[PDB]
């Protein structure tokens, strides 16, 4: 029943290692990687603060607390997944702990303010760094992803006892806010409210002029950004862009759209580039986190998406474009709406969570690249297990084989006290069983190989016919084969320990 072992992950507290680089909570967390393994997870991930290690200054890296915290990990014997973290923690959803980017870097934002994405109004979100400074060597003699590779070179250095004895079995590099390919444009911070529409976060100097510039080439100097596409809470009919039959569909809006979203290709192209490069010959797998930005899916517009970044639409596929840059990278996509189910979405969101997953799952299965998940939301419920279970094995268990198509792994979210004790325990575990198809736990389950280097670069035309025509989903069972059963599972009833 092997083929059908789908590796479950859980996502360690946001401040595994605390607020300013102390390890601290090493023994709660050694208790807490106890249960974990005895429900016999994978592995975990955690990210890699850009903001706790070089957050003393240009390339002054302290990986000290993460040595540790590695180190409390390969000593449960698992795998881990580490998020090359280059983003504010606090300002989302689920965000406790506050950890923003390295100070020296905010100070650079003082003098020059539109190194961060900047909306209309020119509000300033510090919580990543634009993608317009990506070539612009302004950090001290330093561009951003001359930084961001700096800061992923030292991480190899230091912790390679971990790459080589195969603890660190994948490196998440992040590109964007929560560590994902996409803008900031549902900003909780900047008052925005699910289901609203958000905005386009492209009004800095240097994306303000990479556009001018675009405009100028196609012989349209004269164009400007979308006059009409509302405001953050706006609903997609309250806005002459977004409204049916809108200037989304117009040649001044097609283009900024194919602009716009052409960018965050480009972005994550040149810093996976270089994460290969660095990663180059390690047994670890890249993969890059895109979001599941569902609200206003069912509606033709899908303004949501089209405000992330993501230029998906019925007749567009804007994440099999996304893989296709992936492909020369040997990467991989992360997407995170799994759990959900349409049924529990607000009716006036119009959002579809379960013809995302559809979509970018097939897009990247598609484009021969390996799929993981990762739920949205805080869930305990067998529901959401089970919603998983379907999500993974799309088409079920195939004893007579392995199936067409399966996810690498899942990532749960998050370790707490509350998913480790008791009921929600019993249940994560029989998840997990099941995630097994039922097998016991495998450490020496998708060996990787050596990763290879990054293929030859391909243009953004060439990326960009992938879009065209959107293919039809990989059929969907529409319940999993092997669900959670119930409350229990295979052993009985687990009891055990607390937190102190
Ligand atoms: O631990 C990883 C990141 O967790 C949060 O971001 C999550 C977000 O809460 C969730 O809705 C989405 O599905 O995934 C992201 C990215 O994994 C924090 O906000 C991030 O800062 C962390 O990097
Ligand atoms: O902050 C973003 C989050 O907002 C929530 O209200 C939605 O239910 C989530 O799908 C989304 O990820």
């Amino acid at each position: 029943m092997k083929g059908n072992y789908v590796q479950v992950y859980v996502m360690l507290p946001l401040d595994a290692v605390s607020v300013n680089n102390r390890f601290e909570k090493g023994d709660e967390l050694r208790a807490q990687l106890r249960k974990l393994v005895e429900a016999g997870v994978d592995g975990v991930m955690v990210d890699v603060w850009w903001g706790l290690v070089e957050g003393k200054g240009p390339k002054a890296y302290d990986w000290s607390a993460y040595k540790q915290l590695f180190e409390l990990v390969q000593k449960a014997g698992l795998k881990l997944q580490a998020i090359m973290s280059f983003h504010q923690c606090g300002g989302n959803v689920g965000d406790a702990v506050n950890i923003p980017i390295p100070q020296w870097v905010r100070d650079v934002g003082t003098r020059d303010p539109d190194i961060f994405y900047t909306d209309g109004h020119g509000t300033r979100n510090i919580e990543y760094l634009t993608l317009g400074v990506d070539n612009q060597p302004l950090f001290h003699g330093r561009s951003a992803v001359q930084m961001y590779a700096d800061y992923m070179t030292s991480f190899r250095e230091n912790m390679k006892d971990f790459l080589d004895a195969g603890v660190i079995v994948d490196i998440e590099v992040g590109l964007g806010p929560a560590g994902e390919l996409r803008y900031p444009s549902y900003p909780q911070s900047h008052g925005w409210s699910f289901p609203g529409i958000g905005e386009f976060i492209c009004y800095d100097k240097y994306l303000q002029a990479d556009f001018k510039a675009a405009a100028a080439a196609v012989g349209h100097p004269e164009w400007e950004f979308p006059n009409d596409a509302g405001q953050y809470n706006d609903t997609p009919e309250r806005t002459q862009f977004f409204r049916d039959n809108g200037t989304y569909l117009s040649e001044k809006g097609r283009f900024f759209l194919a602009w716009y979203s052409n960018n965050l290709i480009k972005h994550g192209d040149r810093i996976l580039d270089e994460a290969n490069k660095v990663f180059l010959g390690y047994k670890v797998q890249l993969a890059i986190k895109i979001a599941g930005v569902h609200w206003w899916y069912k509606v033709p517009s899908h303004a949501a998406e089209l405000t992330a970044g993501y230029y998906n639409l019925h007749d567009r596929d804007g994440y099999r474009t996304i893989a296709r840059m992936l492909k020369r990278h040997r990467a991989s996509i992360n997407f995170t709406c799994a759990e959900m189910r349409d049924s529990e979405q607000p009716p006036d969101a119009m959002s579809a969570p379960e013809e995302l997953v559809q979509q970018v799952l097939s897009a990247g299965w598609r484009e021969g690249l390996n799929v993981s998940c990762e739920n949205a939301l805080p869930r305990y419920d067998p529901t959401a297990y089970n919603t998983i279970l379907r999500n993974a094995r799309p088409h079920g268990i195939n004893q007579s084989g392995p199936p067409e198509h399966k996810l690498f792994g899942f990532t749960y979210l998050r370790l707490s006290n509350q998913l480790v004790e008791g009921q929600n325990y019993v249940n994560f575990k029989t998840f997990v069983d099941r995630m097994h198809a039922n097998l016991p736990r495998d450490p020496y389950v998708d060996p990787m190989a050596p990763l290879p280097r990054s293929g030859p670069e391909i243009s953004i035309e060439m990326i960009l016919q992938a879009a065209q025509p959107k293919i039809q989903p990989f059929p969907f069972q529409e319940h999993t084969d092997l669900p959670v059963g119930p409350t229990g599972g295979m052993g009985g009833q687990a009891e055990g320990p607390t937190c102190g």
